[PDB]
DNA sequence: GAGGCCGCCTGC
DNA sequence: GCAGGTGGCCTC
């Protein structure tokens, strides 16, 4: 009934290869796909190719299956085609008898003209289906939810018969993840040394610096005990009447549980164990390295990082011994000194450089020379920007060297202004983008400004970021919220990208995109890409952990044209607080990650509100200056970035809302101290500055789940205080220092923690909103020490924007454009990214 | 124009 | 329960 056709190949052991079997009436020969049924009679049938197939000693006729994946088991789940099949490295050796039938299974490969194919409608774009029998186009990472170009490995002249390109590639893994040895240097009494060695493909030779976690070594200077911050000290309860509604200890925006960076070593021996017969012990790879002090390790602390370059380190004479899989990457350190170029040059030239110029001696807390043994383009893309706003991602994409944005869309005026005044030679469309892209399809060359329309062939990137407004929730879809979807600008961006097919595509979003509407936003856009035969993932990034003193996580969709390499997203680059950097994302029950690796550490300490804007001249409330003088040099690395290296003599829009005259009474009595805010307002009479009086805010009922002061004095400040009670509106109380709603609904809202909230030198900004209101929902808008919000020079720091980058507008419209933009930073770091595969290219 | 006021859902 | 994520709309 089933039994082989033809002798033997190849007699292995235990088992023996044939290259044909045949099974009742049909035939099999290696390459055939078939299906086999899974244990449960409802599951679908799983499909694989046959690579292999050979008869055991003690077991039978086996094959081997080299699966596929089904397309609704990858993140598209029941949005995929139904007969779209990915590949997978997943195989497995499994008996002849298992197999079902044989299935017809072809590869759609793109054609030599995919670039002119685009043109079809949203709703195929959305639902369309092949129509054909089962297909696949691309080979997809569970992990990551990477959807990429099928790989193109190669058998062997003695292993082909038997050829799995799955096995192929999963011992491909498992060789780069070993950590091995290579070129011995010299055979000592206790270990072997040797100059090179190898670990998740990186190349590590004696000299080389060696990113190390931060428990790896200490230190010769003693850590000299901080004097921690006692319990809350008691304080007049009847003076400061809502300070116990500070009874939580976390304060927003600190820095206390940021993370480390990593010590850096220069690898002085690499060397392996002796066995007692005098070979190396190459599983056991033990590595000596020097030490090199970050400013903030020597006998100064961490004031010492004011000043000092982000990148800047102090050779040490100090040693230590690690193991070699200890190692979290490579990194460069050399002497200022002898450098080709100037040390700036250098530290923009590329990832992972560090240099120093002096030595530190521990025992001698003092800064002597270091030793003499310490001694030793492609052109850019034409980018479209649609949505681009003032234009903070087609900075940071310039910025990595990318990208000439030749096209932008911004249909709100001043942003488009500011867009034009920042990048001259740039077509800026203020039209709505679907007018465009109609224009376009029916053949127009010119819109009603007589501004030439992007064709076919010119967009070579596409970046923007989508609003979302209709289908912003979390609750799932129904008709008329899917037609709005449908018909929404993220179908026209997607659109846009079908019709110009560009060879890198680029959606960034709000965090929740990736889990709107139970994450169906996300998966029909990653629908939509492969619909258009494009490689294509998605992610959540941090742009904190990229330069910027501000948390701001960020759903980021990057797509890459066949023939392309599909770019990775950025490693992160500065440490940052962990609250703020769970960047998972959770779509039908499975999680995925990005493959992003530095989870605990980073090269880089923490960008803090003093890096952001500690260099600002003092301004009132209300300040309206638009250019007034610096009065300084900048004082940190991160102010010499931002200010440039041609000198600046004015300084430009550090501006100010004019709040009124009771809100400046309120940020005037908000304590200077970190984590203070609207809790912390004394409850006193005020004369404001019009003349007018704030009053004292009267506590008229009793809050039962708040109980009372000290004094015995209630809590409760409106009848919604009792159970069923309504807001009785005669206990409503006007013009109180303290805003009666906040303790009026308090207790349902964190008692708003937060509003009228101070920044804290050490720590960073929340999220960068269009508008800073004190009393708002991202209240935490008060300078550290001035009696006012955040001025709009001090949110682009915030951002991350150059002080030359040029706003339009008045204040609020300067405000909006800081706040609707992309960081530059966090968009340099994709930049990168993306030239790394424009590098690469095959 | 600006200021007061403040529901609903999710992840842990 | 705690923390985070979303402006908008009444009313003057
Ligand atoms: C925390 C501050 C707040 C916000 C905010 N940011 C809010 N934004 C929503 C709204 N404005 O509709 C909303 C707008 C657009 C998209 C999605 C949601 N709504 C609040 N609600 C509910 C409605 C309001 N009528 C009473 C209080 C509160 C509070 N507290
Ligand atoms: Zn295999
Ligand atoms: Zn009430």
């Amino acid at each position: 009934r089933i039994s082989w056709v033809g002798e033997a190949v190849k007699t292995d052991g235990k088992k023996s290869y044939y290259k044909k079997v045949c099974i009742d009436a049909e035939t099999l020969e290696v390459g055939d796909c078939v299906s086999v049924i899974p244990d449960d009679s409802s599951k679908p049938l799983y499909l694989a190719r046959v690579t292999a197939l050979w008869e055991d000693s003690s077991n039978g006729q086996m094959f081997h299956a080299h699966w596929f994946c089904a397309g609704t088991d990858t993140v598209l789940g029941a949005t995929s085609d139904p007969l779209e099949l990915f590949l997978v490295d997943e195989c497995e050796d499994m008996q002849l008898s298992y197999i079902h039938s044989k299935v017809k299974v072809i590869y759609k490969a793109p054609s030599e003209n995919w670039a002119m194919e685009g043109g079809m409608d949203p709703e195929s774009l959305l639902e369309g289906d092949d129509g054909k029998t089962y297909f696949y186009q691309l080979w997809y990472d569970q992990d990551y939810a990477r959807f990429e170009s099928p790989p193109k490995t190669q058998p062997t002249e003695d292993n082909k018969f038997k050829f799995c390109v799955s096995c192929a590639r999963l011992a491909e893994m498992r060789q780069k993840e070993i950590p091995r040895v290579l070129e011995q240097l010299e055979d000592l009494d206790s270990r072997v040394l040797y100059y090179s060695a190898t670990k998740n493909g990186i190349l590590y030779r004696v000299g080389d610096g060696v990113y190390l976690p931060p428990e790896a070594f200490t230190f010769n200077i003693k850590l000299s005990s901080p004097v921690k911050r006692p319990r809350k000290e008691p304080v007049d309860e009847d003076l400061y009447p809502e300070h116990y509604r500070k009874y939580s200890d976390y304060i927003k925006g600190s820095n206390l549980d940021a993370p480390e960076p990593y010590r850096i070593g220069r690898i002085k021996e690499i060397f392996c164990p002796k066995k007692s017969n005098g070979r190396p012990n190459e599983t056991d790879i033990k590595i000596r390295v020097n030490k090199f002090y970050r400013p903030e390790n020597t006998h100064k602390s961490t004031p010492a990082s004011y000043h000092a370059d982000i990148n800047l380190l102090y050779w040490s004479d100090e040693e230590a011994v690690v193991d070699f899989k200890a190692v979290q990457g490579r990194c460069t350190v050399e002497y200022g000194e002898d450098l080709p170029e100037c040390v700036q040059v250098y530290s923009m030239g590329g990832p992972n450089r560090f240099y120093f110029l002096e030595a530190y001696n521990a025992k001698s807390k003092s800064f002597e020379d270091p030793p003499n043994h310490a001694r030793s383009k492609l052109p850019k893309l034409r980018t479209l920007d649609v949505f681009s706003g003032c234009g903070g991602l087609s900075e940071g994409f310039h910025q990595a060297g990318i990208s000439d944005t030749l096209w932008a869309i911004e249909m709100w005026d001043p942003a488009a202004q500011a867009f034009r005044l920042n990048n001259p030679g740039s077509t800026v469309f203020t039209e709505d983008c679907n007018i465009l892209l109609k224009l376009v399809m029916a053949g127009e060359t010119t819109n009603s400004r007589g501004q030439r329309l992007p064709q076919k062939g010119d967009v070579e990137m596409l970046c923007g970021g989508p609003p979302c407004q209709g289908f912003s929730g979390m609750n799932r879809f129904n008709s008329r919220t899917y037609s709005k979807f449908k018909n929404s600008l993220v179908v026209s961006f997607l659109s846009y990208c079908d019709y110009y097919r560009p060879r890198f595509f680029l959606l960034e979003n709000v965090r929740n995109f990736v889990s709107f509407k139970r994450s169906m936003v996300l998966k029909l856009t990653l629908r939509c890409l492969v619909r258009m035969g494009y490689q294509c993932t998605f992610g959540v990034l941090q742009a904190g952990q990229y330069g910027v003193a501000q948390t701001r996580r960020r759903a980021i969709i990057l797509a890459a044209a066949p023939g392309e390499k599909l770019p990775l997203f950025p490693e992160p680059l500065h440490v940052f607080a962990p609250r703020a950097c769970q960047l998972s994302v959770v779509v039908d029950d499975k999680k995925f990650v990005s493959n992003i690796t530095r989870l605990s550490s980073g090269p880089f300490r923490t960008i803090t509100v003093r890096d952001t804007m500690s260099d600002l001249p003092e301004v009132r409330n209300g300040a309206s200056a638009l250019e007034i003088s610096y009065n300084g040099e900048p004082q940190s690395w991160f102010q010499r970035q931002l200010r440039g290296a041609q000198y600046q003599p004015i300084l430009r829009d550090h501006i100010c809302k004019d709040m009124s005259a009771l809100v400046a009474a309120r940020m005037r009595h908000i304590p200077l101290a970190p984590g203070s805010d609207w809790r912390d307002l004394p409850n006193i009479e005020v004369r404001l500055s019009d003349g007018t009086m704030a009053r004292k805010l009267r506590y008229t009922h009793h809050d039962r789940k708040n109980g009372r002061s000290s004094s015995g004095a209630l809590r409760g400040v409106c009848s919604c205080v009792e159970a069923g009670k309504a807001c009785d509106p005669a206990a409503r109380q006007f013009n109180t220092l303290i805003p009666w709603c906040l303790p009026h609904t308090g207790n349902r809202h964190n008692h708003w923690a937060g509003l009228y909230g101070r920044l804290e030198w050490d720590g960073f900004f929340s999220t960068t909103v269009t508008n800073p209101e004190p009393m708002g929902k991202q209240g935490r808008v008060l300078h550290p020490e001035q009696h006012r919000v955040v001025s709009v020079r001090e949110c682009a720091r915030s951002q991350g924007f150059p002080d030359t980058y040029r706003l339009f507008g008045n204040i609020l419209d300067k405000h909006r454009q800081v706040g609707n933009a992309v960081p530059p930073p966090l968009a340099k770091a994709i930049g990168l990214e993306i030239k790394l595969c424009m590098l690469a290219k095959a």
